[PDB]
């Protein structure tokens, strides 16, 4: 007992979506949309702190699970009208996901307790820079 160790609970990253939608309501929607569309995953995308980059009109995406991170990357780039030479990086829990992974795998490994996957985007490869 002298060495009892804390469990470090992971809350994920800060999102406006999480501040504006009560957790219990988020979890209800995440569970239900996964039953409605078992081959898709619900995703929240928001601009990271200090990013200097175009705004993203819509934060909520219902994504076929077999689409890759790289495909979703080009989708988001197009929605913010980024030029090809401009950078865009995604972060899930402060880590850049590999482009070859499926969105389904990223969701399975990293969805939060509300059954959403949370992605932040930035112009920089360091979250918050």
């Amino acid at each position: 007992s002298d060495d009892d160790g804390f469990v470090e609970v992971d809350g994920g990253m800060k999102f406006v979506y999480k501040e504006e939608h009560p957790f219990e309501k988020r979890r209800s929607e995440g569970e239900k949309i996964r039953k409605k569309y078992p081959d898709r995953v619900p995703v929240i995308v928001e601009k990271a702190p200090k990013a200097r980059i175009g705004d993203l009109d819509k934060k909520k995406y219902l994504v076929p699970s077999d689409l890759t991170v790289g495909q979703f990357y080009f989708l988001i780039r197009k929605r913010i009208h980024l030029r090809a030479e401009d950078a865009l990086f995604f972060f899930v829990n402060n880590v850049i996901p590999p482009t070859s992974a499926t969105m389904g795998q990223l969701y399975q490994e990293h969805h939060e307790e509300d059954f959403f996957l949370y992605i932040a985007y930035s112009d920089e490869s360091v979250y918050g820079l």
